[PDB]
């Protein structure tokens, strides 16, 4: 037990290496080139503030926030709660579930349909660990994220990118009203509100404690397990921009955000063992944070209402917009405007609950959140909110 906390953190970091990044990195790369390595870099570091918030949380009340909205706040509006944070669940795991689909078409040919089944199944048998044993999960998930970080590893090797071009995409510069808007996307979309509230309960509990002087101890390993687990998940999302820009730039390539055009351009230009590792990693991408997004909803309910519902019921509702698309053949652009639409009100209603009730003594105790932390934790989250507001007059304006 060197690594206390490091299965939670490893669990949160997850839903940041789903294939909706994946989808907006290679992307920016084969339009762009490396100038957008920057805008990956920055939301990483803001990704990793607020998820350390939620797993202190846990850590210090002993309660999970689901469980303090209930308690404190009153019960018109944490019915409200509840309802919005399923929504929100239901959003983010429509990504991360056609992504796991789709990497199964790019390696057997299979259609979306079965793909989606053979991911619903396995997403089945994660959640069958943690049911009687969360630290089962905690090594699986692990097991995922060496997968994906191999592969892209092998990938930078094959597209051999030039250093002094990589270089100079960390520089903040942007031209044209194209790039400006793919780096606000990023920015606007890169927090996970259900893992906001999973981190809390995962880390609640976790090592009995009888004084205030051992919860702070669990405080400090854990920052290291988190920073690490998030850490992991910026390079990685590097990686898939640094590919595709040493591939697809200079050769004039459309349609780059779909990754089924990026799969079929890899092969002529790097190799047919370079689009292997792509699909691979994406595969452990979906189904993984797939599977996290069902134990998030499970602590939501439990938490703001005190009641719960069996996992595979939860497993089954939350499919049900995946297989919808599926039938109805609906654009991939057009389901990733809505879902972030979703996404982009759970943002907001998901950060102030968890800067306020980190911030009161009444809550944490002798744990309180430095105020320091607080207000940059407000600067982020405005900063969010405004671009996804933003977004909004775009995306409800047309
Ligand atoms: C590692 C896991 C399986 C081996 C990967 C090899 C099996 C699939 C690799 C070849 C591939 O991905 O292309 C298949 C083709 O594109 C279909 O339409
Ligand atoms: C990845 C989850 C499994 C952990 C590593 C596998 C080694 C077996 C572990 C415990 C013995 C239980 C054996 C039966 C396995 C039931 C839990 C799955
Ligand atoms: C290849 C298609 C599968 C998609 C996922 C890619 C690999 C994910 C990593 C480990 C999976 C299980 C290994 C568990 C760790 C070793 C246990 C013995
Ligand atoms: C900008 C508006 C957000 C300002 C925070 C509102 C607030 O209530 O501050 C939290 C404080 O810790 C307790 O009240
Ligand atoms: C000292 C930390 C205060 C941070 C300065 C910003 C506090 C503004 C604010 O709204 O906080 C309200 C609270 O009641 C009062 O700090
Ligand atoms: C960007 C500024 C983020 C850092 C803001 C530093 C000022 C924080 C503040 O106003 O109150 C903190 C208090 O003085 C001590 O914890
Ligand atoms: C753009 C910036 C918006 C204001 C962000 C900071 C406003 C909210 C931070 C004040 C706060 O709530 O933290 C201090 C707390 O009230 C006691 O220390
Ligand atoms: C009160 C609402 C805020 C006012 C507007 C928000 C600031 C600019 C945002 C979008 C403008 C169009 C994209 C930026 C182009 C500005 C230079 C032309
Ligand atoms: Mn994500
Ligand atoms: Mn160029």
């Amino acid at each position: 037990r060197i690594l206390p906390f490091l299965g939670p953190a490893v669990i949160a970091s997850i839903a940041y290496m789903d294939p909706g990044n994946f989808a907006t990195n290679i992307e920016g790369g084969a339009r762009y080139g490396y100038s957008l390595l920057w805008v990956i870099l920055a939301a990483n570091l803001m990704a990793m503030v607020i998820q350390n918030l939620s797993a202190n949380l846990g850590i210090a009340s002993g309660r999970n926030l689901p469980e303090l909205i209930r308690e404190r706040w009153p019960r018109p509006l944490v019915w409200f709660y509840w309802i919005q944070a399923e929504l929100v669940a239901m959003a983010t795991d429509l990504a991360e579930f056609l992504g796991a689909a789709l990497a199964i078409q790019l390696l057997t040919g299979l259609p979306m349909f079965w793909g989606a089944v053979v991911t619903g199944v396995v997403t089945f048998w994660l959640l069958n660990l943690q049911k009687r044993g969360t630290r089962p999960l905690e090594l699986a998930v692990g097991a995922f994220v060496l997968m994906i970080g191999v592969a892209y590893l092998v990938q930078v090797v094959l597209a051999r990118p030039d250093l002094a071009a990589v270089g100079a995409g960390f520089v903040p510069r942007l031209q044209g009203p194209g790039s400006a808007y793919l780096a606000v996307w990023i920015i606007g979309a890169t927090v996970m509100p259900h893992v906001i509230y999973l981190h809390s309960a995962l880390t609640q509990g976790r090592i009995q404690t009888d004084t205030t002087e051992e919860k702070r101890r669990l405080v400090r390993l854990n920052r290291v397990d988190v920073i690490a687990a998030m850490g992991l998940a910026g390079l990685i999302n590097m990686s898939m921009l640094a590919v595709a820009a040493a591939t697809f730039h200079g050769k004039n390539v459309e349609n780059a955000g779909d990754l089924t055009t990026a799969y079929q351009t890899l092969t002529p230009l790097l190799g047919p063992a370079a689009s292997v590792l792509f699909a691979v990693a994406l595969l452990a991408s979906g189904l993984s944070s797939s599977a996290v997004g069902t134990m998030a909803g499970d602590v939501i309910m439990q938490g703001f209402m005190g009641f719960h519902i069996p996992l595979w019921l939860r497993r089954l509702i939350t499919m049900l917009p995946a297989f919808i698309v599926i039938l109805l053949g609906m654009d991939p652009s057009s389901v990733l405007i809505l879902s972030q639409v979703i996404l982009c009100f759970g943002v907001p209603f998901a950060l102030v609950p968890l800067l306020l009730f980190t911030a009161r003594r009444d809550v944490m105790g002798a744990l309180v959140t430095r105020r320091s932390f607080t207000v940059i934790g407000w600067v982020i989250a405005v900063i969010i909110i405004a671009l996804n507001g933003y977004l909004l007059w775009e995306l409800l304006g047309g």
